[PDB]
Formats: structure tokens, sequence, C-alpha cells
């Protein structure tokens, strides 16, 4: 191999590279990216039997075409303490050469051949992507997922499929909250009316880093792949049966009160100070705060006029992990949010205040969530 | 006791004194701070047989003079959720109140009589600072001094005053590495011609965020105060002789070659990619660097034009470590440097250009340093 390229592109496709390298034994060649010149392009990829990643960058030059690899860490090191033009990228036996004017270095390549091959899926399901509404659900509902769930297919996040219905509902939960947005309007391609796949956090943690909109998903209900101009992305699935998020989802709910978002954020955050859980009192104008969990002499109280009166009679009372309603509250779009509870021993619901409403751009994500007893 | 106070003004002072708290177990006393209100004054201290401060804020309003102790951490946490207008603060038995508008706390004091005492010393040595060299003296030499040193007297900085020459010399070492200054006309009240303190580190650091210019500094020979209008400090001080630096120091230097910084730097910093010791070569129109402790198919080389030649017959070669020369590169004022050498086997010094000028805002810190052999 022997090209020149710009130092910004081949800096910024090594950055996304090192998530996917096992850094710490540099003798392994699971710390190296497989670098491959063709046709004006050099690929970079580093990849695993369940998580995996291939770029490009155009080649300013190309002189000598073929393989190799070297330790992406280092590789990385280097280029970030260049000077913004260009850079020669040369093999010399099992060595990679790298030069800029004064500068050059020697890193030494694995055998190419040891590198993992890069799957390829004959899809059972495809669509594109051509706005931010499914990374925004991602985005949304990632922090109700815990990756290091002893429970299978709760360590990821579900995307639920209907051809019928050209739908697409996306579901996290760590079993005391659940997350779910669905998603209207999307032009599916699958052989099936109805499939599902399971996507570990990990991976969609990466997702986000990488993908914004244009970009297309696939899977073979093993791998997914996402793919955009200058990126291939795959993960292994989790391996099924996610729960029956339908089921679990209240039918009715006798209460339901529009609410301040912000002013319950900062009433939230202040009483949070002391205590993880939180005493919410509901009255016609008022909403008071009160922390619930605190040692014994430590109090933290505060509330908030509620301008447009609830329909209550006396106080409706609700204990509810403030880490977790504030996450709920972040989760949305809106500057009032609802509100819906049944007794105070059930879950409840917290979403955008006109929930119905249609949207292209952004997703709307509702959260289920367990009460605090008292 | 009963007050007003500014939510920013008591911010500020209770974020400077989470330092001295040890906050893990908030049932001790050493987790709280110490409160007394006086004549239109809130007096806060957290303090300790060896390191404290003592600041105040001046109260809006002042009702009930007494005294009381608060847990920091927690302090610090609620007043931080709350908004930008006055705080009251209320004693009601061994309990503080908080009270801003519509949001209420309440946190347990402990008895205040259990507070150790904040120590007044009658000073055997006294300045004035009205500049920021002795601060730009103690945040440049910093680094060469390691709090964790099981060698006593090097786990601090040396202030070595002489009152006949009205001198201040500001010393620290690892044993690899020597950084000094000297501060000519200060001011010192002194019953003796020469007496010496070594600060501890730990409030060395203390030392940079709470102090610039405009305070006193005054020991007894077994602490040291430093005072400014709103802030009382003290340490204990480190045990004594600490070595003899001017002993240390060579005497002439067969050689001395003015530099680049900045270009020293980058180079530097580029061949540290890969090792942690450097090859330097030193020819008449040309510096080169070579990484040194790399593993062994694993190099980095870079150079630069001296443009005004040094006075050199081949080329003068010396190992340094990488993190040390550029610590010392970074403790200079100016664009060029002076690199003063005997032989490659023996310590180097590392000074600003123009070194004799006298500066009256900014400390000069020179570096000797060991080198690495090869
Ligand atoms: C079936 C699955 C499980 O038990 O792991 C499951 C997962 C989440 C929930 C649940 C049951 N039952 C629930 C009730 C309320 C909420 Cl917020 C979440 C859940
Ligand atoms: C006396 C003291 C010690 O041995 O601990 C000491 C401390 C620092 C140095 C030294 C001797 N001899 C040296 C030679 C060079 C340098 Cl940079 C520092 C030192």
């Amino acid at each position: 191999m022997k090209i020149s390229v710009s130092k910004n592109d081949l800096e910024n496709a090594l950055r996304y590279l090192q998530a996917f390298l096992d850094k710490k034994d540099a003798s392994s060649i699971a710390s190296h990216i497989h670098l491959e010149v063709i046709k004006e392009k050099l690929f970079l990829k580093a990849s695993d039997s369940d998580i995996g990643l291939k770029s490009y960058i155009f080649t300013q030059s190309s002189d000598k075409e073929g393989v190799g690899t070297i330790n992406g860490k280092k590789f990385l090191d280097i280029i970030s303490c260049l000077k913004d033009s260009n850079i020669i990228l040369e093999t010399k036996d099992d060595s990679l050469a790298i030069k800029q004017n004064k500068s050059s270095f020697k890193l030494p390549m694995f055998d190419a051949d040891e590198f993992p091959e890069f799957p390829v899926i004959d899809p059972k399901v495809s669509i594109e992507v051509n706005a931010p509404f499914l990374v925004d659900a991602f985005k949304k509902i990632a922090p109700v997922i815990e990756q290091t769930s002893h429970k299978r297919e709760l360590a990821g996040i579900l995307m639920q499929f209907d051809q019928k219905h050209q739908t697409l509902s996306v579901v996290g939960t760590d079993t005391k909250r659940l997350s779910y947005t669905q998603l209207e309007k999307i032009s599916i391609h699958s052989t099936e009316e109805d499939i599902s796949c399971i996507l570990p956090k990990r991976a969609l943690l990466e997702i986000l880093k990488l993908f914004y909109e244009n970009f297309s998903f696939k899977s073979d209900g093993m791998l997914a792949v996402i793919e955009n101009e200058m990126h291939t992305f795959f993960t292994k699935l989790i391996d099924g049966n996610y729960p029956d998020y339908q089921k679990i989802l209240p039918k009715e709910y006798i209460s339901s009160f529009t609410l301040g978002k912000e002013e319950f954020k900062e009433s939230i955050k202040l009483c949070s100070s002391l205590s993880s859980t939180i005493k919410l009192t509901l009255e016609k104008n008022n909403a008071l705060f009160e922390s619930l969990d605190s040692e014994h002499s430590e109090t933290a109280k505060t509330s908030v006029e509620i301008e447009k009166g609830l329909d209550i009679e006396k106080a409706f009372h609700l204990g509810v992990n403030a880490k977790f309603f504030l996450e709920a509250l972040n989760a949305l779009g809106t500057t009032q949010f609802v509100l819906r509870c049944n007794e105070p021993s059930s879950p409840f619901l917290i979403q955008e205040s006109l929930d119905e409403k249609q949207s292209h751009l952004n997703a709307k994500i509702s959260t289920l969530m367990m009460p605090i007893t008292l």
C-alpha cells in the first residue's frame, strides 16, 4: 500500500473506530484496525463476532493498492499530533510508515488474514431512515435500559415493525420504568407482516455516535446492519421474546394532570439534594414536593402554584423516584407534560402535552413508572 | 442564629470550603462547617490539626447572633439548587432551617464546641504579597513535587527568606528534576536574617485555589497563615532540613543553546505518542527528536530547522524524559528557552530566554533535570 490522505479525514475516521478496539493488549490483533486501499479509497475496519464498524476515506492520491493492519490507539495518537496537511501512508514489509514533511513514524502490521471477515446479511427487514426521529427515540429511551442487566432481552431496545400498518414501535424497560414510542408512516420492506429486533444497549450507544439521518437499517433477525455514505455498522441481535409491552400498559387512567415540565424538574432536583425518592402532593392549585427517603433529621420541601386548576378533591399523594421521574421529563419535547394515574400504588404515565399530534423529525416518548409506596 | 444572606455569596464561600471537609462520614463533625454570626457577618470555617480555612460573608440582615454547625456537602447541594435571591438561615434547636420563598430545608447541627479552635500564631516571618509573582511561582513549580513522596521534606515547596538581601527563594524537587526561582525586592519582616518554611503540596494546591495577590503570608516556623480580606487559611509546615538546592546546581555549563519553545513542545509531544523518553540531537542548524524507549518495531522521528546557528561541532546527543522536559517548558514565559548542558550524563538546565531581566508580576522558573543515558 502507498497513499496520501487528508489529516483531518483520517483523524475523524480513527476516532470513531476507537470504540471497536480492545486496546489494552497491543500484542493482539483485537487492538488493530484493518486497512485496505482500493480504487481511490482507504477502507478502515474494526470488528468482532458481535459488533463492528467499517468506514472509508477518499485518498488524495493512490499509488499502491493492497491490505495491512495497524494498532488503532497508537495510530490515532500519532495523527492527532501532526499538522493539518496531507499524510503519506506506505507499507514497508510488515511495517506501516507514516510521513508528514519532517515527521516520520513506523508501526508494526499484523497478518491481515487474521482479521475477521466483515459480515453481510440477506435482509428479512429494511428501512430507509430519512429523518432524525429514530435516533431521537434511541437517545430518549436509552437511559431506561441497563446494559449489564442479568436479564438478557432487557439489556437492549426493542424495535417492533408492523409492515401492515407501517409502524415501528420502540421500547426500553428496566422493570421499574418502561419508555416507548410508536413511529408512524415508515416505509417498511419486510418478508413478514410483524417482526421484532432487540438491539444491545452497547450497540445503541455506538449508533448514537455514528448516525443521525439518511441511513439504512437492515436485519436478518440475527444481525442488524446500519449504513450511510461513509459507514457500515453491525451488531449481533439479542436472542428474543421481548416482553409484551402492550399488555403491561394500563388501559385507562382514573386521573390525567397537565403539569409544568421545567417547574417539576427544578422542584424534584431541589428535593433530591437530600433524598433519592420524593413525595409529590397534587392539590387543585398547587404541587408540593417533599424529600421522602431522607435521613430522619434532614428535610427538603418546595411547592409550585398551578394556575389552571387541576380536577382534584383534597389531594392526591404519589411517591416517586426522583431520578426516574426526571429522566421521564427529560425525554419530553414540550413545555407541559401529562401525568396519568390510577391508584397511588400502581404505575403512572408521563407523556408529552398533546401526544396524538404527529411530528416528523422528533419521536414522542412516553414513560410508565412504578411508584414508591407512601 | 437568624440571618438572611445572598445566595451567590453563600454558594461561593461553601464551594471553597468543600476541600477542607472529610465528606464521607456525614455522622462526624469532620463533615461539618462551623457557623458564627456576629455583627453583620457570617463566618464559616472548616479545619483540622494540619490545614484549614475561615471565610466570612456579609449578612443582608442579622437578627440573632450565635453559633452552630452544618454538614458542608449537603449545605452546598441545597443552596446550589435555589434561585439567585436572598436565603434565610435560622436555627431551631439543634437544627438549621434554610428558607427561600416556597422552598424550605432542615439539616442537623452538631455541638459547636466539638469544633477545633482555629489556630493563631505569633509570627517569626511575614510578608505582604501585592502582586501575582508568588502564586505564579507556586503554580509553575507544583508539578515537580510529589505529594505522596515517602521522603518527608520533598513532599512540599521550599520558601527560603533572606531578610538581609530581601529575597524569597522558592524550590521544588522530586529527585529527577528541581525547579527554582529567587524573587527579588520582597519586604520581609523577620526576627531572623535567614529562615525557611516547607509547605505541604496539598496546602500549595489549596493556596492556588484561594489566593492570587493582595494577601499576607505569616509563619511561626510551625504553621503558615495566609490571609486576605475574606479568607484566612492555615497549614502545618513540614518538619525541616530541605536539601541544599544551591549545592546541587552546577556552577558553570559547557554549552548554552537558545532554542524555540513551542517548536520543542510540539516535537516532544509528537515523539511521546510512542515513548516516555526521547533522544534529542542538536546540530548547528537542526534539532532532531526520536522516540527512545519505544517498543522495538515502533518509531517516531521529527526535526526542526534552527535558523540562527548553534555553536556546535558535529552533534550533541541528550536523552530526556518527555513529560519532565515539557513541564520545564510549560513553566516558562518566553518564546525561546535556554538549554544549558555539561556532559550528556549530567544534569542540564532549562530557563527563560533573558533570565536576568527583572519582572514584577510573574516569577521566572528554572528547571534542572537529570538526563536519560543514551
Ligand atoms: C415481563 C417483564 C419481566 O417481568 O421481566 C416485565 C418488564 C417490565 C415490567 C413488567 C414486566 N411489569 C411492569 C410494570 C410496570 C413497569 Cl414501569 C414495567 C413493568
Ligand atoms: C539531597 C536530596 C536527596 O538526595 O533526597 C537531593 C534532591 C534532589 C537532587 C539531589 C539530591 N541531587 C540532584 C541532582 C539533580 C536533580 Cl535535577 C535533583 C537532585
